[PDB]
Parts: structure tokens; sequence; C-alpha cells
């Protein structure tokens, strides 16, 4: 779990998830992407070997704004979804999963929860 989770700060600038549902920044990532828990800055980070992209938009976004935790898209289920963080450096968990994706507008359980 992350230990972020619990003083996570949204900042909601321009959010705007797009139509895709999912896709970063930088490349042109359809998937293993990693929404930003704060200002929904959508980013993605290729599983080893990848021959579409996965560039270091995460570095950047710590530059940019600082903000350090996103969702791996891709992994959301009707329980839960993987979430990494840039500042404990693990795979975390979120016990406001679904608050978070659901004011992402995100939901779960649209294709198999309800
Ligand atoms: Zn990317």
């Amino acid at each position: 779990v992350s230990k972020y989770a619990n003083n996570l700060t949204q900042l909601d600038n321009g959010v705007r998830i797009p139509p895709s549902g999912w896709k970063c920044a930088r490349c042109d990532l359809r998937e293993n992407l990693w929404l930003n828990l704060t200002d929904g800055s959508v980013l993605c980070g290729k599983w080893f070997f990848d021959s579409s992209g996965g560039n270091g938009h995460a570095l950047e976004h710590y530059r940019d704004m600082g903000y350090p935790l996103a969702v791996k898209l891709g992994t959301i289920t009707p329980d839960g979804a993987d979430v990494y963080s840039f500042q404990e450096e693990e795979p975390v968990l979120d016990p406001h999963l679904a608050k978070h994706l659901a004011h992402f507008g995100i939901d779960m359980l649209h294709m198999h929860g309800t």
C-alpha cells in the first residue's frame, strides 16, 4: 500500500482524460500506462522489451510537477488496479482506488463489475 496514498494531493488543472480511455504524453503507447493521481498526467512504462515506445516521461513529470504517483492503466479490474510510486519506488496499492478512478471517470464495474 502506498504511504503517499494517504496524503494524496490531487490537482485538477486542465485534467482531461482522453476518449481513448488512456494514452501517455510522450510516446504513443496504448498500454503499460501510468495515470498520475494528482493532475491526471498519463504516462507509460514499457515492460522491459518493447518496440512501440515507453520513454522517460515519468522523470520529466517529477521535474515538471514532482508528483511521484500513477496508476498502471490496463491492469484495471472490477476489484482494483496496479499503481506505481516513483517516490516509494515500488508497485503500491491505494485504499482509495475506486474513489480516484471514479473521480477520473474510470469505472471498473463498467465492463464487468456490476
Ligand atoms: Zn509513454
